[PDB]
């Protein structure tokens, strides 16, 4: 399971998140075809772990750079912008949305806590207006997907449209989502 | 014929489980076999969606005969949403399109989609809203309805407040306009 993730991850960077079969994976992991079924029941099961592991690397990366900005509205925008500006570059990431269906839950498990973290912080600050830190937190993810699938057929027009939903002044919104974006790595 | 079929399936699925409603048992309804239909319709998935779009065009056409007659646009919208939310938590057939369909969003876009563009665009001219990508606004709205109804299936005023606060309505004035008396429909 250790390598098994990072095996299929590697076989996507330049092979399509959909052209990976156990045969290659198990071999990269260094286990026999009939042993993979001892660490992952399905194949959507592995692909999902490949996803979590991916969001998590950014989930971590975000924390160590963005919540280091005093304004809540920016730490949210910033993280969001990164997530969109990410799905556009990473080949592997593109596949996680316009292809992976658990794309929503997968996000509620890796960023869900982080999302509520920031939506709550910017709330107790009076910066945001939230009447359900969960619905706000889920729509911030339903949106993130639909916004990306569309964009894969903006990393600002989007952020700007989320801060808005979190109550921010329509105008002041597009200004924050449009500020210089710190580096994620 | 592609009328009786979608009806046939609704009863079955609404009472067996969308997941176990073969192309067979469905046509037996509108009396046909299994190999007969695969021809009429391309795949079972289409028919399932034919039931989806069709199940939306119902409440849709219906929501147009009412809500649009309202004055404030942020209401017509919020109101039309609060109605879509209610309907989901109210039907074994609807709350079964979301938590089970991938088209969830895409079909919602084809049917109610435009209607949401129409009303948004308008409130956008009345000065009511502050949208920047009418597309991104109409898709995020539905991607949110699904994402929200799903949570609420494991609140309609609360979601609508958000949906307005997203299109630009005053963060505060948002909830008032949401909590107003929701008119009847179909």
């Amino acid at each position: 399971r250790a390598r098994l993730i990072t095996s299929a991850r590697t076989l996507m960077a330049e092979r399509g998140v959909d052209n990976v079969g156990i045969a290659e994976i198990t071999e990269g992991a260094n286990i026999g075809t009939g042993t993979f079924y001892n660490y992952f029941p399905d194949r959507e099961q592995l692909l999902q772990a490949v996803a979590e592991d991916a969001f998590e690397s950014v989930g971590i990366a975000l924390d160590q750079v963005l919540t280091k900005l005093d304004d809540p509205a920016e730490v949210f925008a910033g993280s969001l912008r990164h997530l969109v500006r990410h799905s556009l570059e990473d080949r592997i990431w593109g596949g996680f949305f316009i292809q992976m269906g658990a794309a929503h839950p997968v996000l509620m498990r890796i960023l869900g806590p982080r999302a509520r973290r920031d939506l709550l912080h910017g709330l107790e600050t009076g910066r945001f207006t939230i009447e359900d830190l969960d619905l706000a937190t889920t729509c911030t993810f339903g949106s993130l997907i639909a916004a990306i699938q569309m964009a894969l057929s903006k990393d600002q027009i989007f952020a700007a449209a989320m801060l808005r939903m979190v109550g921010v002044q329509a105008a002041e919104a597009r200004e924050i989502a449009s500020r210089p974006l710190p580096e994620i790595s």
